[PDB]
Order: structure tokens, then sequence, then C-alpha cells
């Protein structure tokens, strides 16, 4: 294909810590130090952005510096992988002032997800690179229920092969960044088929709303031959859900769109089945392609990792539904 | 770019219902409200399908376009005003028939959702369309005065007006409380960023215009007058995000200025917070802007035309003049 697959992780590799978003000043001192052992342990050299520490009254830093040290990690030949400390509002904000020619001649992994989608997007219309929507550096920070989320890491970018997405045993919707301890793990009831079928294609999504931020600019992606894999937080509530997805689907391609996949929702949204339901059936893109929902990925945890402008099968026949392919 | 006459007294006006239904509002305000827009003297008349209500308090796609192709259809119709705001008129755009609206011109007045309807209907017909009271705004017992006068001089007249800030302010829900309302000394105005602008005057809901986006609905924005809004549910963050998608479309390097409505209070927007967004703006460098206008969703509400125009002289008294309407 034409899409580049970065190289996968090895062991001694140098990882890069950036926050395109937020201020890793958010981070409680000795989250960040969780964060770090986890990384060391899985056999990685972990280091920091310059600018990372910086904070302002949005609780980000400044164009100018986020820029700089995104151009740092690509630029080092060192940095086999650029992480971000977490999610945000304004990685959009960066999008014009990127040179991408530098990132295309300097492929590499690019991770995190939620508002980090504006960014891993762009860098993928643009350069054609293939990013990631897994996990951000602050997520190795969770002291409980992490193995989920390294398996899925690892499966993503410390091998080759393709690979099953599969269902977590027990799934949680926690606010852990504030209480480690007391969790509540839910056992999961699995992916359900909102409409069956089989179909394979590019995979693009993450954050919804976020990647609503991309249209109408040259860094939205066309949707044609696409598995859609979607997500939203808290924020949502179902009929926002709906207008963003609405809005979605009427881009360039949306009629082409070949599947969909869609990330558990917080507890909040309270999107009920038939409400799911409701929203996709009066989707005209959505007719009569394969629709899954409950999948690991979004804001519940755990989150797995996988590629953005990598592929993916859908088969609702099977017991694995999900193959991610391309990564 | 076309002009809906002006409602004279007598005049039929439809009510229809595009976002949710007039089930959401309480039966005794639909009653309040006809009772005012017929003592000034108007027609009231409903869209079959107002009352539907489904699982999102909405109706059918296929309802809502009917209720809409009838009244633009029916000659007899001199005005349609929404029902009530929501999240899903954007459902409704690719099921319009712009060419018999096109040759029916007439006024359309909603705000809030209905931003996704009278910017796509004015970026495909070039009718100028209203950001304005919605049937349910004249529901309101009382503060209900500025929405008249605001409302009468842009929708029951041909001359230019300006846009008086309002003596008080509330953000009140009052349609469960008539009674106990909060009302306020405006601080009134505030200028962001100085200096003069006329042009053409875009949009009303921030995050509702964002949908728009990508699609042969969103209007070009050179040579324009920005009046954005957004509600309770956006935070400073999001804002500034809307905002930042909004000024990388298509002709955004050459916007006029901008007015800005009064924020909802558990947004919690902050004057710093509010100059930060700004600032870090490329587009908006060295044009007019103002916080605190009246629109969005406080009360009162003004009610301006999309497609229309607007003055701003940061250097006056009246500092936002609507022209052409």
């Amino acid at each position: 294909s034409n899409a580049m697959i970065p190289a996968k992780l090895k062991q001694g590799d140098e990882i890069r810590i950036i926050a395109p978003s937020r201020s890793i000043g958010i981070m409680a001192d000795n989250q960040v130090e969780i964060a770090v052992n986890r990384l060391t342990d899985m056999g990685f050299k972990v280091t920091f952005g310059e600018h990372v520490a910086e904070m302002d009254c949005m609780m980000s830093s400044s164009i100018r510096s986020r820029v700089a040290d995104i151009h740092e990690a690509f630029n080092d030949s060192s940095v086999k992988a650029i992480l971000t400390v977490i999610g945000g509002f304004n990685s959009n904000q960066l999008l014009p002032y990127l040179d991408y020619d530098l990132i295309s001649e300097n492929p590499k992994i690019l991770c995190g997800f939620s508002d980090i989608t504006a960014l891993a997007t762009a860098i993928y219309t643009q350069t054609e690179l293939i990013t990631y929507s897994g996990a951000h550096f602050s997520s190795f920070s969770m002291e409980k229920g992490l193995d989920y989320v390294m398996e899925s890491f690892s499966d993503c970018l410390l091998q080759k092969e393709p690979f099953a997405l599969k269902e977590s045993a027990t799934w949680s919707d926690d606010e852990w960044y504030l209480d480690q301890e007391n969790r509540n793990f839910i056992p999961n009831e699995g992916l359900v088929v909102m409409q069956p079928g089989v179909a394979e294609g590019i995979i693009i999504g993450g954050n919804l709303c976020t990647l609503n931020l991309l249209q109408g600019t040259e860094y939205m992606p066309n949707l044609a031959g696409t598995i859609l894999f979607i997500e939203d937080d808290f924020m949502t509530i179902p009929e926002t859900f709906d207008r963003d997805l609405e809005s979605l689907l009427s881009q360039p391609g949306a009629d082409e769109i070949e599947g969909m996949v869609i990330g558990r929702f917080q507890q909040k949204t309270a999107m009920t089945a038939e409400k799911l339901a409701y929203i996709i059936e009066t989707k005209t893109a959505l007719q009569k392609i394969p629709v899954i929902s409950g999948a690991d990925f979004g804001h519940t945890q755990p989150i797995a990792t996988f590629p953005i402008g990598g592929t993916a099968r859908i088969d609702t026949n099977q017991t694995d539904k999900i193959q991610i392919i391309r990564h």
C-alpha cells in the first residue's frame, strides 16, 4: 500500500513524551513517575519535550511551543516513538503550523487519543504516515486494570502480525486519576451487533466531536472505504452524539463507508440501546453496513490501541468480530 | 440576495417544529404565546406534525420536511416561526426543495439549533433568514418587552436600527417558573478589540454552525460580521476549539468583525480566558471584536438577519447597527 507503517518498538528504544493538548502540569508528580516506571519496565527509555511542563490559563501551552516539541521529536532520529501526555481540547490549533515535509521524512510511531484525534489524523492525511489512537503517556499511570491496555499497546506497536481487537473481561467507567483504590469493575457483556455484515476498510476514527473539527479543512480524511471507529465522552448526550454523527456522515465519501465500530459510552451519557438503534437507523450512510457497539476504546477503561490509516475487517458472525490487519 | 417582505397587521404566521416537538412546551404557554402574536395582529397556524414526539423529543425527518414545504408552498403564509430549538434540524438539510423555497421568499425566524436550517436556506437560495425569537419566546410572561422591540425592529419594518444593550438581563428557566426571575443590571457591551467594520452577518449558534462545515451548506466567510453564541453545555475550551475550527473554514482570512453573545453562567466564561481565546485566533487579528451582546441562551434576545448586514463602530455609543434586513 501507500500508507507508511512506522517501525515497530523494540527494547532500548527511546520514547518521547510531548504535551500537544494539556500541559503535564495537570498530572500529579507521582502519577508521572508511575507512567515512567511502567514504560521503562516495558523496555523503553522515556524522555520529555522541552515545553511539556509549561502551563497557561487554559491549562495548555502556546502554539509556538507545542509545534517546537513536535518538530524536535520527529527530527531526533533516536526517538522511535512519540506519546502524548494527555488529551485536552486544543491540539487542532497546531494543524496549520506543522512541517509535514519534516514529518513525512521521519516516519515514527505517534500515539494518543481523544483530542489527539485531530493531530494524528491531520498527520495521516497530510503525510500518509499511519498514526495511532491508543494510550497516552498518562494512560500508563492508572494503577488497576492496566493489563488490557498494555497487551493491546503491544499487539499494535511491538509486533507486526494482524491481531484481534478482543473484548475485555471487565470494564469500568471511573475517574481513576482522582481515586485509584476504589474502582468499579463491571463484567463485560460484549460487542453488540447493531447491524450484521462483513466488511473491510481503512480505519478512521477516535473522538467523534474532535474529528468533526477537521471538517471543511485540508486535514479531513475522505470517508469512502473506511471502517469508522468512533467514540465520545461524558460531555456528549445522545442527541449531540446524533448531530455530530449526522454531520460526520455528510462529509465527502460518507456514502461509501464500509462499516462502523463504536466505543462504549461513559455512563453519564445514558445511551440506551433503543436510542443508539434509532440514531443508527435514521442515518442514510449506515444502511446495510455492519455496525458494532460496546468496543473497548473511548473514554471508559480499558482502551485498545488501533492504527489511523491501518486496516480492519469486521465480521459479525465470527467470535472475534474485529480484526486489525495493517497496523 | 432576496428579502422577505415584512409582517403587516393581519398576516398569517406558520409555526413549525424542525427540532423538538411542541410537546415539550407547557400547553398553557402555547396559549400565552398564541395570544401575543394575535394582539400583534397576526393570524397563527400550526404545521400538522408539530405535536409528534419521538424518543429524541423530536419527530421524523419526513414530518418536519413536509411542514416546511407546506409553509413555503402556502402563499398566504407570510412568516414562519420555529416552535423551539433542539439538536437535529441538521438532519433535514438534504431533503429540502430549495427551488420551492427560492420561489416563496418569506420570513423564517428561530435561534439556537435553528441556525442550521436558516443558514442552509440562505446559502442555497440567497433568501435572508433570521436568528431571533422562537414561537415559544412569546410565552415568556415577564421581561418580554425588548424581545418585542427587537423582533419588531427587524421583522415589522424596513428601516435600519441599532442593538440596544438591554436594561436588565437574566439566565433563568422561565418556562418552569415564570414569576420568580432574577433580573440584572447589564454592564453592557465589552470591547475585546477596537475598530470599525461593515459586512454580511453570519450565523447564530457556534457549535451548530460547526455542523455545516465540509458541506455545501457552509456559507463562505469572506467579508463577514460573525455574531456568535453558545449555550451552557459549552465551556471556554470547547468554545475555543469550535471557534478555532470555524476560523479555518473557507474565507475566514477575510472576516471583517465579530460580535459575541452573553454566555450562560454555568459556562463560566471569564474576561481573561475570553481574551486569551481571542488573542490566539489568527483570523481575528486587527479587526473589531465585542463581547456581551444580547442573544444566545440568555434573555432577552434580539433578532438579527443571517445574510443581512451590520456596521460595528467601537468608537460610538451604539456600536452595533443593523442596516439591511
